[PDB]
């Protein structure tokens, strides 16, 4: 009656929010965001050394891009191609050389290394970038690569 | 009194939600977006040729700015005025020389041609740009113009 | 009635909506935003003079950043440091010299002045900027500093 009518109204509000929010999400993701599954990649539009880009992500409430999938990597790669800038991933074998780990300290459930990589070139390459072709290369942490954080 | 305090719940949350979403809408629209009606113009902030720009928009789940009225053209000019870059529109007479149409193929319902426009200069100008003064000029689709999508 | 078949509905949506929005929050605030309480500071990412910038904010539905607590101030300081540009605050003493107020003509409830500030250098400094250390300074309103709106 008066409850029928006000739930019926609660109905319209929630539909209005889904359409509005839906169109808003599109707006947010253009042009510096990629959506794939339940994760979002977003670029900061610029480049920084690993430690500098790493802290950018953590405090924004997310973390460096950690594609655990060829699908996540291809989307991330869509972002890297776009800026025409190779980007850091979250992974680092700085604990123990030769074995790369996610920031929790876990081990890689997925990789997309480029031929010859990782080679720890110079005896000092413990971070990872992703190329415009989507493939991986371990590299020194002090190099400035595109900042892309996952959410 | 049960579902009374069950729907009074969702209602509360739906309300707090609408406030949040409302403040956040105005945050994304700053500074690279305009809201006019139910349409949302958003500029990337850089220039591209028509085809690259067109792709960008289609891929963000939208398309190139297609002002359909005074009010809409005015909102779009804002973005243009602000970036001091002439932007591209979706409209083309690539099919029938002299007949400009939206991507859907439909003929124009509004226009704002600059005095003496279009002129298909050089014997080839199939695309459209909006100036900082609002008026329209046709241009070669190879030109790099400001990218602005509509959602 | 059959209403309990429909509140079981609003429930799930509101749930899905709230979670989905909660993630785009972190998404949007990166890299140019910072929340603090229920206020958001958002940088336009460039520098303009007081008059021009205060308009970009007021036309975006907001206003020039008005930190009113040590917290709100610390948050704003975050942005300024990141972009490495001292930013304008909303407050001026153009009405009455030596007397700083908000756009509401209201008088300050928090300040974090640099030592010996404000000094109205050359008797021509009616505006406020905030340094990369969080400290305040009264500057020429004609000067161009970082644009940051509070929403
Ligand atoms: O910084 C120069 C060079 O560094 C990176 O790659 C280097 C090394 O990591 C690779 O193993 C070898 C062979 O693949 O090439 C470089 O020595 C990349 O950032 C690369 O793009 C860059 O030119
Ligand atoms: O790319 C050069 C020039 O192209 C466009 O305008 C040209 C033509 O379309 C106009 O009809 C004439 C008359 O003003 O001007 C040019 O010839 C514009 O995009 C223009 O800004 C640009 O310089
Ligand atoms: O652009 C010069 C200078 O202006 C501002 O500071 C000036 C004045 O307002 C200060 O009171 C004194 C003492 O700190 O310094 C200057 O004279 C600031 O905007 C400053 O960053 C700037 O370099
Ligand atoms: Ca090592
Ligand atoms: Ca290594
Ligand atoms: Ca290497
Ligand atoms: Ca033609
Ligand atoms: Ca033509
Ligand atoms: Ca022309
Ligand atoms: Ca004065
Ligand atoms: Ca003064
Ligand atoms: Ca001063």
């Amino acid at each position: 009656a008066s409850l029928r009518q006000q739930v019926e109204a609660l109905q319209g509000q929630v539909q209005h929010l889904q359409a509005a929010f839906s169109q808003y999400k599109k707006v947010e993701l253009f042009p510096n965001g990629q959506s794939v599954g339940e994760k979002i990649f977003k670029t900061a539009g610029f480049v920084k050394p690993f430690t500098e880009a790493q802290l950018l992500c953590t405090q924004a409430g997310g973390q460096l891009a950690s594609p655990r999938s060829a699908a996540e990597n291809a989307a991330l790669q869509q972002l890297v191609v776009a800026k025409n800038e190779a980007a850091f991933l979250s992974m680092t074998d700085s604990k123990t050389e030769g074995k790369f780990t996610y920031p929790t300290g876990e081990s890689l459930v997925y990789s997309n290394w480029a031929p010859g990589e990782p080679n720890d070139d110079g005896g000092s390459e413990d971070c990872v970038e992703i190329f415009t072709n989507g493939k991986w290369n371990d590299v020194a942490c002090g190099e400035k690569r595109l900042v892309v954080c996952e959410f």
